């Protein structure tokens, strides 16, 4: 009784093992091989954050419950998942390219980044189309962005409440929460790239809900690339606002990635933690997202919403 869709799940990738990481690291600098030191440092990284491994693992579990939840909760549509990647296979088009084979004509795409920008979700989106254009006979529709659907500004809010009542009486009085994505390239502002104002905005709504009127806006892990990068840093922040007032806690809100992958676990858990850890303060990062049932509904109100249903 059922229509089939394909449900593309877009996402950045992540190695698979160690000796995968010199591939995926050329790949995200545009064909430059990391230097030995560098590629001995990744590797070092990646040991302290409990492995590689469980990296890759998350977002094939978001894809799979996403599809059995999307399955079960309504009865108009069946849906497969195929995972769709920038920087390893399985690549966007190697996903739109398995799609057709198995003889999907209609899909729907998300990409697991809540906030459009032009550098990362509009290319995904473009790509995907311009594959489905090339094989012809399938049709694609993307989700842009969903930073704002109420159900995930609602999993926040609520991880930010536990975290501000477990703290002792004297640091919930001086705490500080910063929010904060994945830094870009400051050039974006050239286009009108919504994507600053969509991380001030998931600030405001998270602070807001959580009833948090002390809150700051960071941006944190940008690359290297010789043009200027969306800042303040997380670190930098971190310090300026300590500086600034003497916050005894700091709360860390990484709202733009969606799982526990290195920029979180290591360029908040431990970069950020150095910080903290400096000026004496209480380091606090509530749980990502990942592929608790929360998140999955979230996310599939998401989709539905994006067809109408
Ligand atoms: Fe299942
Ligand atoms: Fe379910
Ligand atoms: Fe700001
Ligand atoms: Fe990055
Ligand atoms: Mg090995
Ligand atoms: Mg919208
Ligand atoms: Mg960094």
């Amino acid at each position: 009784s059922r229509k089939k869709m394909g449900l593309l799940v877009m996402a950045y990738g992540t190695p698979y093992k160690e000796e995968d990481i010199e591939r995926y690291y050329t790949h995200i600098r545009r064909g430059r091989k990391p230097e030995p030191e560098m590629l001995q440092d990744l590797k070092d990284r990646y040991e302290a954050i409990g492995g590689i491994s469980p990296l890759a693992q998350i977002t094939e579990q978001q894809a799979h419950n996403l599809e059995q939840h999307l399955n079960e909760i309504q009865d108009e549509i069946t849906f497969k998942a195929y995972i769709g990647l920038k920087h390893i296979e399985p690549f966007i088009e190697d996903a739109v390219a398995e799609m057709h084979k198995d003889g999907i004509t209609e899909a729907v795409s998300i990409v697991l980044a809540p906030h459009f920008s032009t550098f990362s979700v509009q290319s995904y989106n473009k790509r995907a189309k311009e594959e489905a254009e090339k094989l012809g006979g399938l049709t694609i529709t993307s989700v842009e962005s969903w930073y704002d659907e109420p159900k995930f500004v609602t999993y926040w809010v609520d991880r930010v409440k536990e975290t501000y009542a477990s703290m002792p009486e004297d640091e919930r009085e001086n705490a500080m929460l910063i929010v904060s994505a994945h830094s870009l390239p400051e050039k974006i502002k050239e286009f009108g790239d919504p994507y600053p104002d969509q991380l001030h905005e998931s600030a405001k709504l998270i602070a807001e809900g959580a009833g948090v009127s002390e809150y700051a806006v960071g941006w944190q892990s940008e690359g290297n690339t010789p043009d200027p990068w969306l800042g303040p840093d997380v670190q930098d922040l971190t310090r300026d606002l300590f500086e600034q007032k003497g916050y005894q806690a700091f709360v860390y809100v990484p709202v733009g990635f969606v799982a526990d992958h290195l920029e979180v676990l290591y360029d908040n858990d431990y970069e950020c933690k150095v910080v903290t850890d400096d000026i004496g303060a209480s380091y606090y990062r509530p749980e990502m997202p990942n592929a608790k049932p929360e998140f999955i509904d979230a996310l599939a109100t998401v989709v539905l919403k994006k067809l109408g249903r």
